[PDB]
């Protein structure tokens, strides 16, 4: 056999909806009443949301409703509400106590509003300085979509080195959470004027600066 | 619901045998004894590689072994092979609709030396308090491999609200970064004796604490 087919992509638009097919062979979907559907945000753990099609459990939101029609297994994600951007899968039973999956449906939600990020720059703490290190981090939070860039300024002749940006991760909200750090010697921190992290996010550039005369 | 605990990293060479466990974060066993192991490779089919604690489905090899202890269900990849690299998960069943999934695991074949995180927690800058909001930022760096646990504490109190963990990036050193932020209610930041960012990585659990002041 194989893995009971799932459409590689799907699109709703908040308020609108989306229905996901789980097409299989007559010995699995439509054969036993044992279709299940799962939810997966970037690893985490999958969360069973549907076990013998039909029904949703109370630790699942009610707009998740699934039904099979002959061999078309389907799941409606009604009224579409964005948070459910996710990578799903589907299952049903085969033979000797064995279960096969759908090949996953990447899913989205259109109409999510764009957001330019809060750039919250941090001067090194005292404890760091007391160990002889001097790391500066730029928290880049709550931007949609995840197209951001990060540049560092030591002043104007800019930091080429030491910089470590991150590829934007997933918030509990389809807004993204990146960070960008600099590793300095104190003998380099104080021997400066002001450092900045400049954050570019489509339309805007958003800078945060910091002076070696910070508090602690 | 939710309540099973599975380790961040899992790793070996080739040849090397790796055990992955999963402990029940509340009373289950006595109750349920039919737990399940799911292998997920990067962008493909979650395949149940163990059914009901030890039974190997058709297809599965034998250097895959399910077992328990008492609250820990465990799998054992007793002869490591390159396409062993993946994202195992553990699973469960409670009431009708009550299927509990572990938080996941990564199995890495080491083709690089091990590197434990380098935690550097940053307390809210003076200026940011001046802007009436408080954000601690836990920073994890220089580790291998890119799978790690993060936890936050406000005087013991394992607090979950306000955390957000970014996923591991490869830094330009073949080691990973990661970063957990916490956007606090600034007074609530006054009124706590300490704050701890905790990072679990295979064989090492580092706890980094911070206490407040109102400087300058």
């Amino acid at each position: 056999p194989s893995a009971l087919t799932q459409p590689p992509s799907a699109s709703g638009s908040l308020g609108q909806s989306v229905t996901i097919s789980c097409t299989g062979t007559s010995s699995d979907v439509g054969g036993y009443n044992y279709v299940s559907w799962y939810q997966q945000h970037a690893g985490k753990a999958p969360k069973v949301i549907i076990y013998e099609v039909n029904k949703r459990p109370s630790g699942v939101p009610d707009r998740f409703s699934g039904s099979k029609s002959g061999n078309t297994a389907s799941l409606t994600v009604s009224g579409l509400q964005a948070e459910d951007e996710a990578d799903y899968y589907c299952s049903s039973y085969e033979g000797s106590d064995n279960f096969v999956f759908g090949t996953g449906t990447k899913v989205t939600v259109l109409g999510q509003p764009k957001a330019n990020p809060t750039v919250t720059l941090f001067p090194p703490s005292s404890e760091e300085l007391q160990a002889n290190k001097a790391t500066l981090v730029c928290l880049i939070s709550d931007f949609y979509p995840g197209a951001v860039t990060v540049a560092w300024k030591a002043d104007g002749s800019p930091v080429k080195a030491g910089v470590e940006t991150t590829k934007p991760s997933k918030q509990s909200n389809n807004k993204y959470a990146a960070s960008s750090y600099l590793s300095l010697t104190p003998e380099q921190w104080k021997s400066h004027r002001s450092y900045s992290c400049q954050v570019t996010h489509e339309g805007s550039t958003v800078e945060k600066t910091v002076a070696p005369t910070e508090c602690s």
